[PDB]
């Protein structure tokens, strides 16, 4: 039902805010995007750029993926992102996260026709 593209959007896109809304941001967003439903997803990145700008990365710098696949792409520009990292005292179902804002190049894995982001690999 949920496409790979739509799952990427749910897990990783947050164009509404320019930068990590608050110290609370990861706590709210990890829950609301349903990344704390089955377990506390330990780490997750949200990108604060337009969908079109993130989709365009699939046409940008081709780099090896962490898993050894070849279909990863690094943004030529830096992008506004928020890293969410589960605290050492977070216990499901009260998943707690540290919120960190950064401006970094993103690396995404792309697939399909159309060729679109399906996985967030890294920021550098």
């Amino acid at each position: 039902k949920e496409t790979a593209a739509a799952k990427f959007e749910r897990q990783h896109m947050d164009s509404s805010t320019s930068a990590a809304s608050s110290s609370n941001y990861c706590n709210q967003m990890m829950k609301s995007r349903n990344l704390t439903k089955d377990r506390c997803k330990p780490v997750n990145t949200f990108v604060h750029e337009s969908l079109a700008d993130v989709q365009a990365v699939c046409s940008q710098k081709n780099v090896a993926c962490k898993n050894g696949q070849t279909n990863c792409y690094q943004s030529y520009s830096t992008m506004s992102i928020t890293d969410c990292r589960e605290t050492g005292s977070s216990k499901y179902p009260n998943c707690a996260y540290k919120t960190t804002q950064a401006n970094k190049h993103i690396i995404v894995a792309c697939e399909g026709n159309p060729y679109v982001p399906v996985h967030f690999d890294a920021s550098v």
